[PDB]
């Protein structure tokens, strides 16, 4: 579930679950979705709840889960295409599915403690190429590999240095930016942010990086590492 | 008007319309082509007199032929075997921001700033413009320039690379100097090959319709009619 | 001539041609690829001995001189295609050929006192595409027109800035490093090696970029770079 509010001509969606630190499930992306596409408002702010913005995925007691992967390329979709900017109020943790959502936001705010990452390398998972595209562009490809390959969490601090965070701060700060931001002129903003969405993050898997992302997400090692966690002992992984 | 010195095998350009903050119009802008065309010399150094590198463009001349003679200083500069030292003295803003990004190498005074306004006054940029600063300042810093009109401090600008050292124009000529004993043929390649990056690229078909939808709108009227109310605009977002 | 050793499951690869400051030839080259295609471990540490990574290029006294090219090529593929991230721990000056080499690297642990530099500017030559954009993705493109146009040094420092070191250290911090990678999921560091190598990168030169490249290295500057170095003098350059 999600808080829904505005004030003035900002808008604000509040993820909901500080419970599972946010993580989406096929509900809340459900919902994010059809909140991003209204539409008087003329900016977003999403934030989260609790000590989280978003700790990832989470489909366990979700009983639509197959259908989740295709509200997520929806929820992506809305956001890419809304004539809205985003400012995301990263209020903790982005990592994973969540560190996908942060990225997708068009202006991001961030709290000192909130960390960036995704630790697909410790879960034996793979990533879309946006995903990494977009991270490469707003952290720079040398931290890129170093995220990606090492699953190196990227502070706020960092953060704000590489361009990942355009600010350090808080709900209230991302909402009095967004207010500035809701009064400058709305064709401005959308021109800008469909050229600079159409830098060529969005592009298509290449053949070997399907094959390899499809070796990742069906392979032993991502039982393995859910496994060695139960297990409370280190993961032996095979590379199969 | 412009001023043009050389000492020794570097050509400086000085733009010399302090009055305007050295704001393009029409004449400016083919001077310009003219002197970086016909630039004995191995480096150029372009910068402006005053308080300013360059405000933006005026327009208040041969006016409608501007667009095309700002198409061919850029053309001129990105085609010159010569690298192109920016002295940028001041803020550089708008045309002037587009003109700093140009520059092969920029030296910038302490108290400088770059900006793309564009949101404020419901205007749209070229591609090239999104690109080259989404490469100088990287993507992040570039949403909040053009998405919220934010201002690149001299700081910030050493700190991306925009400004490739914080000085004066005296410290631009010094190193246009010692790249003026380099060998020639490396600079072009390496300048050639940095400009086909990919930042010279056609706008696709919705770029090019948002780009036209924003300068053909009322908002663009609005945003100069509260300029002169002397208050704070009412965009409509058409 | 190479050094190679192994502990847990790290593959350390030394160059050790110091009397040259480990600068390629065919057979260092050579060696060095099938000591990349032979490596059990699961993380590779490249490294030099004595005062410098890779200073460059030296054909002197190198019976298959012209073989140097395609086992450079090769060289590369197989750093590129291997399954392994490789740590380069960049204990000194990685230049030219170097800094190419430090560059195919997926990681880099930089000393204190090492730098990157591409002296094409003064010595009259002309760089392949991809040595351009990775320095590009890893330095910002303000940096490389710098480094690329003026022949201007990148600090350890300033590579830790910017990406091009994800860290400031020494061999035992790569190698220390490489062996908590080597404890991570494979297929997701082979999924997001392959990808992020795939960023546009390998490009083919453009045909005015060829052109130029043939005209630097046919011309009489380059002689001249060479003579003067040799006499110890400022070079003359002519632009031919």
């Amino acid at each position: 579930m999600i808080g829904i509010t505005q004030a003035e001509a900002v808008l604000t969606i509040e993820l909901q679950r500080p419970e599972r630190r946010n993580a989406l499930n096929s509900q809340l992306v459900e919902e994010l979705t059809q909140a991003i596409r209204k539409a008087s408002a003329r900016a977003i702010v999403l934030t989260g709840q609790g000590t989280a913005f978003c700790a990832g995925a989470d489909l366990s007691g979700d009983a639509f889960a197959a259908d989740y992967p295709d509200r997520l390329i929806e929820l992506h979709k809305a956001m890419d295409a809304s004539p809205m900017p985003v400012v995301g109020a990263i209020n903790g943790p982005a990592i994973g599915a969540g560190l996908q959502l942060a990225m997708q936001c068009d202006l991001r705010v961030v709290a000192p403690d909130a960390f960036f990452q995704f630790p697909t390398s410790k879960y034996g998972l793979a990533l879309d190429n946006w995903s990494i595209r977009r991270l490469s562009s707003l952290v720079g490809h040398g931290r890129a590999r170093a995220m990606l390959l090492s699953a190196e969490k990227l502070t706020a601090e960092i953060a704000l240095h590489t361009g990942m965070a355009n600010r350090i701060g808080t709900l209230a700060d991302a909402q009095a930016w967004a207010a500035e931001i809701a009064r400058l002129a709305p064709l401005a903003i959308q021109h800008a942010k469909r050229v600079l969405n159409d830098d060529g993050a969005i592009e298509e898997a290449w053949p070997a990086h399907k094959e390899l992302f499809d070796k990742a997400w069906g392979s032993q090692d991502v039982i393995e590492a859910q496994v060695a966690r139960m297990e409370k002992r280190p993961p032996k992984f095979q590379g199969a």
